[PDB]
Formats: structure tokens, C-alpha cells, sequence
């Protein structure tokens, strides 16, 4: 209370209100929030003292703005993405990062069944027409989606959830995964990729973005595809070769597509957007949408917060991207924590502070990156003996950083 | 078999190939198939020697067609429709008319689903920016369709179906009917239109096309529906006042739309296509494909050759949209069948051709619409017995026709 | 109204009370109820003035007291069974008899359900024992019954029902029946009986009582079940040998049983019960209840008198159980019925009556049984001309009965 | 593999056959397995060089034998209970005790719903009677479940089961807990005790053994339970007053119960059983069978022979009832434990030992009950380095034990 209305928290870019009340209702009132993108200046201004600072997409946090934050203690990405953000930069000071991975698994998989829906029926196609005024009613080929076979890629958050809407919807889920996984419902893992392609009337895509998904579906994986089947990626911009796909709807191989994400997107609504996909009407294209509702933005909000309110409570680094993992439960005592260069003879050195003047240490937890490390300690004191305790530990040699959370 | 060989089947306009399979099935397999419209003169001389004819929008069964067809038993429109029979010319001439009123309600359910989807994602707007070069990412308005409120108008069999579609979806379903109903599910009928516009952030209307139904959706109904919501119209072309519509999207007053049908729509895919609607990206303008997919043909060829099949067989009525409706059970003996004038008198002259023989009726069934009577007959007798009383039949004053299925 | 308070209702044996709301809802108040069982003498003075008498399975409507019973239109037998009426005397006298043969199939399926549990579970057997002070927890062999095989014999109204029930428990359904029939949910139809009985943990039975089921499970059929299975009866007291079940719990081929149902039941609660299976405590032994709940009573209360109200309302003979089935649409005129013996020249006769009066017949429908035939008569007329009709109608050779509905 | 074929897993009691495959998967081939309890003086035999002892609820481990015990590293208790296994005694040597408190709910949940199905339907009742040769079909007050409202008490793992089981029954689920919990399908919390016993037509009990929940049911408690209802217990012996309960069934408050657990129990099945209840036929009286089937016993051979894989693989010691949890991610180097008693200094003395050699600690994890604490560390070393370290590690004033796990 008296002591936590001095913790700041700047808030930019217009986090979710949810994120405020799970602050205020964890006892932090000490709040700047923005709506809007604060600039360099105002920005350098604003986090100058402040302890936490929660942001989104468009704040750069680079190194000289970390470097110029006096007194931050964590950062929260309200996003799935980190890359405004100096992780490295924010290491050696001993700033975790936190963000939210999976908190929009239910718009993504929406979004793909909304997609299959109207992509089976020629809808997009049509309703471009329409607007035209050419009216092509064209039904040979279209289908309801119950009864047809979905190939989920990426069995992961957003593909098990997939896999369930589209059971409720009647269709049959399989799945290709790099990993063996427990199928939900009734969906059902397939070994090669070719058996998956080869049967599926359409194709999503879940993967991430690294090394082995990089053009992942290519002219080869595509015309394994179904003849007349659909094709649906809203995972990451690098999955799909853009042209391979443009000839295989030039050649009707595929009936039509939809795309969430691109190799390089408009960094504004204001930006001219580029693709061969643009001339074909029975494609779908969409903004890098997929994850973006108001209900994303809530869960966010929830975690996110959540995650720096754990952090400032007890320290709890789980999840970081960029710090080693701890968590310590909760029992009775004082609890301190400590960063600092991984280097033998630090730990020694920090519990010998506490043996020396006969103190009995309850718990620690210690964990340790490439070159850094954190731990987290309860221990059986005084308030007098713990601040006497946090100086030397201050002191020691390698030492980042320390506090004194209660 | 050696009997049946002889009765002609009439196939126009590529009616689904299950239609020909149910056909052999029973035993039926003089078929003279169409992919194509025939045209008057190759129709009347198609129609010349037929018992029946299959057809579907673009065969104009007139009276004159009816007239010079000189074997033709019953007529099957394998679609919903019907206004290409003249109903009364067939009537006339008792030729009894079916259809396939219920064939699609599936196909028609998901459109509404994959539509409400999209819209709720602001999807079909961002898409049409998308191939034009414009990037519009505009997330501050979508929403997931869990947890929202879908108002059904009509829950008839396509209401009913959607509201268990929209449940999956983990939906509120509300409907508002004209007539009460037990709900499916944890659907909820509401008293008055107005709390089911207010409260539904979706609103599908599936009602029929009649007085009651004409401009339903007006200015004033419209603007009872909660700001921001959705409407989505694939009923009939007559329910939805589009002029009101249009301003309702021009004041934002409704975030979007969808319209499968219209007041008057392109007879040919290279008629052009005109509305007010054609220039809001917001709203999804498909040329009446509600139900218009494969599947839902396969259904219409089964049922509507299935009662062909039937009336053929054992003279059953059931559903036939120009007649009086009659059917019986099979039980041992001969089954006769008479059409003829509403008039006094018949019914007796008919029982007394076979009192006087000292034969036994088994049973009979006979409706009678305003003008017209039908009547079937099952009698104890000899294939000799029921010939001779056939013609009797035939010379009874007021006969239309007369038959004897067996 | 005025006309219906006349027609007098006799309810005995005490049926549920809801039947009295369906009658008194109809406008049918002039009800004389009685929780008993009525005495010969006491039945034969209270029918005697009554037009619908409701039972149960202790009143013994007999030849004589039909015939004695002087205004009687209808019997409605409130339960399954009709052994305690007599059907041909009342058929002969044009009283169709009707009845509920499916209001209980909840009922019997929960029950089947309760048995397996607990018969997997060792329970019948070792709560005898708890209740004679041994305390034998036998657990070895006992099972969830989760991912168990539920073998069905029967696949009827109580056995799809069954099967519904046992998937949400996560059984296995399987079921045999001499028909073929369209699994729910994910049952499954074994073709010969073998494979059934080979597979199933549990083996239920729900067929009926006729000469291809008497003993259709014996000692060569028992020893096809799997070691340590269960066999389940409350269809019918003959379909089950009991002396080779006997045989099979006592040399451990079974596990257990449940049986409901016997070739020979006590009349009364008061009458001494005998079974071979009373010596086996892993036996269920249960007074034929299967069907035996309030719920059921309110069904068949609801259904047999909406029976009764139709028949008197529209003479809809639909179900009746010694009677041919006939029903009719209601549309304007006056409607007429006439009962009579199956002979020639009867429908004339009735038909000439409405002819030679130039009065239009609107519909007509009759059957006719072995030696009955019942006809129904819509007519176009004034209340004057109706009456007059009856008494003609009356008059006919081989009338047995006929009334004007209204 | 050539050192894991040196330690000794003594079975006892016949663990299930799994939880020895799951031993062999793991590596562990060296196992002495008994289906039967040793007796004193050969588990005094078999026990003196086993590393691991799993066994149930006939052993008696206790302090002598577990101080005789030479190689004892920990102790599986493959059942829920473990008052046969001094924990205290087994701390004190620094041996944790694993056991499988939630390996049954599938089990119990079952035998409930089986219950009060039949209960509803007073068929112990009746079936106590029939093998007495008395037949009493008693349906006026029997019930199917559907529609029905169960109270439970406990919404814990056992009940949430439960709850959902009995919703695909068509129960109504209400449950009260002393905490707050988030229901499960459509799960009702109920604010007072009060409330669920006054409106449930079924109430079961799946609560802990504390002075709580001591007879928590009793006279003033059943007698808020409504009239004619079900009163289910198959949690602790402890928590229903039996002479209350047995009030209540003698003046028919409530229809029946079923009891699975007593305040006092049969050591074994020669044992006699006593109760007030034994006089009633309408209650279910099981031996404490509740968790007992084979599906419970693979469940729990399962689980604690994972755990006690883990424990050794990596030094886990989450779950443990007698120990401080800790439990470390593996990443590269060596690990090793430490056991000790909670003194200031320990902790310091363990790291001085690798900082004054010059080795780098990458993780620990020490938690400390009352009197003793327990510390997991990776370290990078060799081999060599290593096993000397562990020696140094042996010397530290207050070790209990330790180890070098790899
Ligand atoms: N369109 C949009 O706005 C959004 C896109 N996404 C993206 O969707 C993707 C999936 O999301 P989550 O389910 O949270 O991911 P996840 O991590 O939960 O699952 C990824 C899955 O892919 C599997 N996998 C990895 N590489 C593979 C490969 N080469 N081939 C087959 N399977 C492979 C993994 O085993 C894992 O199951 C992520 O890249 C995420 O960034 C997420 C949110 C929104
Ligand atoms: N877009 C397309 O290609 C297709 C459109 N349709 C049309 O959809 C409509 C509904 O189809 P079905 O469910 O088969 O109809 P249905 O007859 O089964 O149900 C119509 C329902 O509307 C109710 N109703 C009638 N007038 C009403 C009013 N004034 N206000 C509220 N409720 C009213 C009725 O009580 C009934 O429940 C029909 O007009 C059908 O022609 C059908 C197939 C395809
Ligand atoms: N225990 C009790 O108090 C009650 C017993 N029942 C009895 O249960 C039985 C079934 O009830 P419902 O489902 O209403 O019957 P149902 O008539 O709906 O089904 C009977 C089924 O058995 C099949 N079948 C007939 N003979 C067969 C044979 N030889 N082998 C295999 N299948 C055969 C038929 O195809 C049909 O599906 C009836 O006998 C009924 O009387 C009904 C209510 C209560
Ligand atoms: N009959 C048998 O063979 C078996 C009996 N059991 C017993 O069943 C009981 C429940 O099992 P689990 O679900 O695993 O327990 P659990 O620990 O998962 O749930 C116990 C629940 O009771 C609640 N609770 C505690 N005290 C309460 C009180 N005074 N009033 C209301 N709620 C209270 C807790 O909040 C918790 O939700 C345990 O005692 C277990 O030992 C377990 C297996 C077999």
C-alpha cells in the first residue's frame, strides 16, 4: 500500500483497461497510461522513473532508451511480438522481458472456419463480382464444409482448437505435427506430410517462425494438395511461397486461398500493400488480422499484467523471453533476489552473507542463462537485518542488481 | 419390370445423378436424360411420349407444354421453386406437381455461420481494401462469436439447424416466430421483435415470402437492431427493405451485412447486377447461393425422384404442391386410382362399380381440394376384374383420369 | 361443451392425474376417477353409462362386461400390456382399444444402466454379504464401465435409447437385431449374433414377446458370452432360459446378472416369488419395474388420454390395437364415422345415402381388417341433413355403429 | 544401464503389472516383485539392500524396519493411504514417500452414479426381497434420474467427475464447498450448506479426513435434506453420523443411502461387519470399494512408479507427503542432491565447496520444512570433480545424505 503507490508503471499504445484493474487490484495505483505511441523524447521522458513499462507493437525500446530507464524493473510486450524491444539490452541490466504467447487462440481458430466456410462456397469470389455488378452464380463446385477433411499443420495452442471448432462444424480433423501429440475429439496425427496434403479438402497452417518452416509449402508441397482444395495460412509471413501459390490459382489446381500474413507487411494503414495474390478474387487477404479482437486484447491484458504484478509480488520469472526461469513458492520470511554474471563464487558468497550472521535460509532458487544469473531467496530475519543484508549483497563482485521484495 | 420398362422418364437441366440411381433402383430405367434447357420446339417433342418430367428454374411448363405432353402422370421439380409449372394447367389435367421444399437447410445454415464469422471480423471490408492495394489492419471493432447473441427470424427447419450450428460456435441463440415453438438446445424464444433486435448483436432472418414477411426489415425495425450489430437476409428477396439498409450502413449505425437474395434478381450469370449495396465493402452480396451446393443437390434428386417413385408406385400425393393430398398402406389386392370434378355423385358411381360385381373394397382414401377430387382405391379382385372396372371408372361423369398401379 | 359434458369418462385403477388435465383441457369434464381396482359388480354398474372406460392391469374388461357396458366408444388401457382386456369382444361391438407402448423408455434404460454399473462392480454380491455381517471387498475383477463393449439385442425404441446413454458413460455400443437399422451416435450393427455375444462385456436385451425370441438366449448362446461378462434382462419373462443362466452363475462363465422380468410372475406383492437365481447374491433380481416410475406414468397418462381425446374429437383410430387404422385431416363440413362388418356393397350403400341427396363428400377414408371396416366421412352439409344421414347410415346391412363427430 | 541394473526395486503386495513396465521402460530391470505381503522377518530380508520399497496397505513400515533398511533411497506407497508407513521416521533418514492420491476418480464417480440410480428407483430394496422369495414392486415413489438434482459436497477432483457424469445423465449438479471454485458444464456453487440440502434430490459427500469434516453430516444436517431423498457416501468413515442416518431411514425422512466407508473398518474379509445399518434393505452397503477396480489399480502403478523414476532420475521430490518439494529442468552438466538438517550454514558450506574449487554452479533449488531441508544443484564438472565433491558434500556438519544423480 505505502510502500507500492511508489512503484510506476507506464503504460503506452493503449493497453486493454482490463490490464489497469488487474493492477489496481493488486494494490498498484501509480499508473501513466497512454493511449498512444509515445515519441523519443517523450518517451525518455516519461520511463525515466518509471518501474515497469507495458507497450506494444510500435515502441522501439532500444538499448540507449533502456540504457536512460533509471529505475525499470521489467518490461511487458502487451503482444505476441518482442522485436521493438532490445531483449539482449534489457538482459544486462537485469530487466526481464514478459510477453503473451498464446492469449488469441480462439480468434485465430475462428478466423479459419469463418475462411473454410465461405472459401467452400465460392463466396469471396462472388461477392467480388457482385460489387462489380457482374453476377456469377457459379455452384457446380461448391460444398458444405460438414463431412470434409480439414489438415491441420501445427498441432500446437491454435491447431488443437482448430481441430475442435471443426468437429463441431462435422468435418474431419487430421493433423501433421514434428512432434508426436495427444489428439483431441476425434482427430487423428498422420505421419508424412504428403498423406495429409494428398486428402485434405483444406489445408492451415499453425507453425512458428523459424529454420524449417521457411517456405514450408512450396510448388512441390502444394501440388501434392487435393485437386480443388483450399489453402489457409494466418501463422507467420514466411510459411508459404507467395509465387508457387499464385501459379497453382492461376492453374485452378487450388479453388482459392485466404492469407493473414506476408513476407513483408505495410508498417501502416497507410502504406501501399503488394501481392500477386491481389488479382485473384477467390483468394482471401487479410491485414495480419488473425489474432486481433477485442477479446485478444483482454486476455493480453490479463496476462500480461498478471506476469509483472507476479514479478514485482515474488519475482516469479516464468515465461520471460529473455531471463532464466524461477519461481519459488510462497512461505514465511523475507524475500530477496539477486541478478548477476554467471561466474563461480557468487552463490557462496551471497549465502555467506547470511550464515556468517547465524541466519537460517528457508528456500532459494537459482537459475542461470549462457552468461547471466538469477536467484531468488527466502530467509528467516528481521526487516532491520534484511536491509543490512540487500547492501551487502549489493556489494558482491558480478553482481547486476538486487531487492528486497518483503 | 417388363411393364415399367415402358414408363418414360423426362430429365432436363442436369438434375443430380442420385436422382438416376433412386430411378434404376425402383425399377425405372426408360430415361431420357438432359444435362442442357431444352428448348420449346425439343421440349414438346421430348415431352411428347413422357410420364413423367423432371426439371428445374429454366423449363417453362406452360400451359400449352402441359397441354400437348399426352402420357404426362406427374411433373417434379427438382428445386424449392415452382413458378415455371403453371400449377393450375397441370392440375386441370391431374398431373400432380412435387418439389423439395427442405433439401438445403444445411447448406444454407453454414453460409450464415461462415458469414456472421467474417463479419463480426470486419473481414469482407478489409479484404476488398486488401486487392486494391489499401491495408486496413481496423482491429478495435472485431469481436470472436463466442459469448454473442445471434437473433433468429423464423425458426423453421433452416432456423433450427442454425441455432444448433451457432451453439457449437458457443453463441447465445434467440429466435422471434409468428407462431410459438420448443426450442432446441438452449434456444430462447423471445415475445416481441423488438427485444430480439435489441439484444442481438446477429440477426438472420428465415422466414417464407408472403404478405406478412414483404419490407419486414424497415427503417424503424432496423434501427431497433443494437449500434454496430449485423443482418444477414438469405430468405427470400422481398424481406428486407434495401434502401433502408443502405442508410443504416452509410450512418454506421449497423457495422455490416449480408444479402444472398434480392427484389429482383439477373436471370443469367451475364445479366448485370445491380444495388444500393454494391458500394459498401462492409456488406457480402452473394448472388442467391444459400443453397446452393452440391450436397443440397443430391438431396433434391434424391427426395423429388423419391416421389415420383412413389406416385408412381402406389399413387401417394403426399406434399404435392397442386393437388390434394392422399396416401395408403399397401394390403393384398389391386390399387386403382381416380381424378375428377368436385362434384356429388362420383364417390357412389365409383363404389357401385363394384358393389354391382359383388366385389370387396379393402380401403380408400379420398381429398378433395376446391374444385378437384382424388381418390385411391385397394379392391379383392382379379387383374381381369380390375381392367373391366378401370374402364367403368373412366366413363363415370366428371372423370379426369384413371389408373390402376397394381 | 354443451354436448361434452355429456360424454362420460371412467377412470380406475387410479391412472396419473395428468390424464385428467389432457381431458379436462379438451373440455371433457364429466370424468368419474377412482384410485382402485373396481369390483365386478361395482365395474359393471359404473361402465354401464360410460362412453370411455381407462385401466390398468387389474380390471378384467371381459366379454360380458363389454356387452354389458351400453354406451361404450373406447377402452384406453393405461400401461403397455391389454392380456386383462378382451380385444375381439370389443372389436366386434366397433370399440377400438388403444393403449402406450412406448411412454417408458427412459425409464428402462436408466435402469440397465444403474445394473451394469454396479454389476462390474462386484456390488450386488458383496452388499448381500455386508448385510449378513460378512465383509468381503473383493476388488480383483472389478471394472469402470468407461471403455467397456455394451452388447444390444433389440435395437428398438429402448435399445437406441440404451445406447445413447451408454456412450455418454464412454461404452463401446454394439447391437444385433434381426432388422436392419441406422445407428446413433456411434453404435454399431454385428450382423450375426455370434460376434455380439463373443465381444460384449454386456449383453441387454430389449425384443418382444413372440415365438422367434422364447428362449432365444440359452445354454449354447450363454457360453458364446465372454468369460466374466454380464446378461441383462427386463424385456420379457421367456426370452431368457433361466435354468442355463442358473448353470452359468454357478459355474463362473458369468459374472452376474440382472433380470427384471420372469415366465411367471406373482399376481401380487403379497404372493411368495421363485427363482433358481435367488440363491446367487451377484444377481439382480428386480419385480418387473423396468418400465416402473412417475415419469412413466405421466407419459402413458398424457399419451392414452390424448388417444381417447382424438378419437372422440376426430374418431383418429391411428394405433388402436384391435381396430384398422384410419385418420383424417380436419377441413370444414360435418364429419361422420361408420363401423360395420367387411363385406361388399357397403361403401356404396353409405356413399348413395349423401348422392342421391346431392350432398358433396370432401373427403373419405376407410379400412378394413380381416372382418371389420371402419370408414370416416367429411361432408358438406347442414346440421339438419347430418342427423338424417346418421339414421340412414344407421341402417345399412352390416352396420355395426356410426355417430356424427360434428 | 550398467549402473542402473544395481538398483533394487522390492515390490510387495502386487503392484500392478504396469508399474513394473514402466520400470523396465525407464531402465530399471533389477526388481524383486511378491504378489503377497512379506512377512516381518522377510521384509526384513528382502528390504536390507533395496534402493526403492513399493507397497500397499498391508506393510507395516515402520520405524525398525525402515532403520534397518540399509540402501533406502524412497518409498511408494501404491495406494491413497499411508498410515502403515511411518513418514516421520523415513524423513528423519532423509527418505521421501510417494503415493497416488488422484489415481481413482473415475472410479468412485462411477459407483455413484450407479447408486443413486438404483436408489432412485428402490431396487436394493426390492432385491434384498426377491431373493427372500418376497416380490414388492413398489413404483409409486421411484424416479428416473433425468430431470433430478445432486447435491455434491467436496467439488474437488472426485467431484467435479461427478458433476459432469451426472449433467450427461440430465441431472441438475449443485455442489457446496468451503472454498470458492469454478464450475464445470453447467456446475451450480451453492453459498450455504443449507440451500444444496434442502433443494437435492441426491446428495454425495467427496471430502478430506480433517476435524471439518468430522461428522459433518449429522441429525440437524439430514434433517435439512428434503423429504424422501438420497444420501451417498463414499468419502471417510468419519464424516456421517451412522445413528442419525440410521433415524432418518427409520422414519422414512430420507428414501435410502449408500455407504461405502465406516468410522471403523474390517482389517480382512474374515473379519465381521457391524452396523446399524445392515437392518435397512434400502441401503447400498459397500466394503470400501469405492476406488477399487483394475482401471484404479494401473492408474496408481502408473503414477508412482513414475514417481519414484523421477525421484531417482532426477531427484524430484514433488508430491512427496513427508519431504520438502523440489524438483529442477534438466540442462547440461551434473547433478547432485543433499539432505541435511535446517541450520544456518548448510547451504553455504554446500557452495563454498565448488566456488573455492573453481566450479560454476548453473542451478539449485533447496526447500526446508521445520526441521529439514533438501538442495538439487547442477554444477559443470567432471566426472572426477564430481564424485569428490559429493564426498566433501558427505562431510558438511548436519548432512543426512547424498548423491550424485549423473
Ligand atoms: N495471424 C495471426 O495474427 C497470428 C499468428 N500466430 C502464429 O501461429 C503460429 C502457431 O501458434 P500457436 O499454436 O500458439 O503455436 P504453438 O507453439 O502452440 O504450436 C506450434 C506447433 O507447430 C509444431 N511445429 C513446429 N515446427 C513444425 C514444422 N516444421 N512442421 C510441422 N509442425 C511444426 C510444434 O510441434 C507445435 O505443435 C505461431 O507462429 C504464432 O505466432 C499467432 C497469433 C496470431
Ligand atoms: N437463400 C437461398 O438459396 C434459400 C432460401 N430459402 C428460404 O428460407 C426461408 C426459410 O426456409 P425454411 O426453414 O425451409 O422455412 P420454414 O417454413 O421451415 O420456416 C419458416 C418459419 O417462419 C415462421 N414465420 C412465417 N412468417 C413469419 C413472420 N412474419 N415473422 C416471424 N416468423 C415467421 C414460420 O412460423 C416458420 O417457422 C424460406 O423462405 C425459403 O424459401 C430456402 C433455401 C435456400
Ligand atoms: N421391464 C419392463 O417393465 C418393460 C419391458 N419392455 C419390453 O422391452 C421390449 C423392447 O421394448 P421397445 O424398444 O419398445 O421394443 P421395440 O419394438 O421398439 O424394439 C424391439 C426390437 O427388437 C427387434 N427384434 C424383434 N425380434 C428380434 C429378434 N428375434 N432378435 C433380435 N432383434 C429382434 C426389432 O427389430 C425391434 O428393433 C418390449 O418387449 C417391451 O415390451 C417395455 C417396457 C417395460
Ligand atoms: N471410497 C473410496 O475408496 C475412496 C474415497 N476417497 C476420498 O474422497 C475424498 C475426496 O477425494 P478427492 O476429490 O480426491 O478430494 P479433493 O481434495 O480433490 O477434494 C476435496 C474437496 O473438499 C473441499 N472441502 C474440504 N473440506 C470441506 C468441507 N468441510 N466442506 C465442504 N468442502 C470441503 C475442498 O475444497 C476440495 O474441493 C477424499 O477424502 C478421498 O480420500 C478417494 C478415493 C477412494
Amino acid at each position: 500500500s505505502l510502500e507500492k503507490d511508489k512503484i510506476k508503471f507506464l503504460l503506452v499504445e493503449g493497453v486493454h483497461q482490463k490490464a489497469l484493474e488487474s493492477l489496481r487490484a493488486a494494490g498498484y495505483t501509480n499508473i501513466e497510461f497512454h493511449k498512444g505511441a509515445l515519441d523519443d523524447e517523450q518517451l525518455k521522458e516519461s520511463i525515466r522513473d518509471a518501474h515497469f513499462i507495458g507497450l506494444r507493437s510500435r515502441t522501439h525500446l532500444t538499448e540507449d532508451v533502456i540504457n536512460a530507464a533509471e529505475k525499470l524493473v521489467a518490461i511487458g510486450a502487451f503482444a505476441i511480438g518482442t522485436n521493438q524491444v532490445d531483449l539482449d539490452a534489457a538482459a544486462k541490466r537485469g530487466i526481464p522481458v514478459f510477453n503473451a504467447p498464446f492469449s488469441n487462440t480462439r480468434s485465430v481458430a475462428e478466423l479459419v472456419i469463418g475462411e473454410l466456410l465461405l472459401l467452400l462456397r465460392g463466396v469471396p469470389e462472388a461477392n467480388a463480382k457482385a460489387h462489380r455488378g457482374v453476377w456469377n452464380k457459379l455452384a457446380a463446385g461448391s460444398f458444405e464444409a460438414r463431412g470434409k477433411k480439414l489438415g491441420i499443420i501445427g498441432y500446437g495452442h491454435i491447431g488443437t482448437q482448430l481441430g475442435i471448432l471443426a468437429e463441431s462444424l462435422g468435418m474431419y480433423v487430421y493433423f501433421y505435427d514434428i512432434e508426436n501429440k495427444l489428439p483431441l475429439g476425434n482427430a487423428t496425427q498422420v505421419q508424412h506430410l504428403s498423406d495429409l496434403l494428398n486428402m485434405s479438402d483444406v489445408v492451415s497452417l499453425h507453425v512458428p517462425e523459424n529454420p524449417s518452416t521457411k517456405n514450408m509449402m512450396g510448388a512441390k508441397e502444394i501440388s501434392l494438395m487435393k485437386p480443388g482444395s483450399l489453402l489457409i495460412n494466418a501463422s507467420r509471413g514466411t510459411v508459404v511461397d507467395i509465387p508457387a501459390l499464385a501459379d497453382a490459382l492461376a492453374s485452378k489446381h487450388l479453388a482459392g486461398a485466404a492469407i493473414d500474413v506476408f513476407p513483408t507487411e505495410p508498417a501502416t494503414n497507410s502504406d501501399p500493400f503488394t501481392s500477386p495474390l491481389a488479382e485473384f478474387d477467390n483468394v482471401l487477404l487479410t491485414p495480419h488480422i488473425g489474432g486481433s479482437t477485442q477479446e485478444a486484447q483482454e486476455n493480453i491484458g490479463l496476462e500480461v499484467a498478471g506476469k509483472l504484478i507476479k514479478y514485482s509480488d515474488n519475482g516469479s520469472t516464468l515465461s520471460a523471453v529473455n531471463f532464466p526461469e524461477v519461481s519459488l513458492p510462497l512461505h514465511v520470511g523475507r524475500r530477496l533476489m539477486h541478478i548477476h554474471e554467471n561466474r563461480p563464487g557468487v552463490l557462496t558468497a551471497l549465502n555467506k552473507i547470511f550464515a556468517e550472521q547465524g541466519v537460517n535460509i528457508a528456500a532459494q532458487y537459482l537459475q542461470t542463462s549462457a552468461q547471466m544469473g538469477y536467484v531468488v531467496i527466502d530467509i528467516e530475519a528481521d526487516e532491520d537485518v534484511a536491509e543490512k543484508a540487500l547492501q551487502a549483497m549489493k556489494a558482491i563482485p558480478g553482481t547486476i542488481r538486487a531487492r528486497l521484495l518483503y
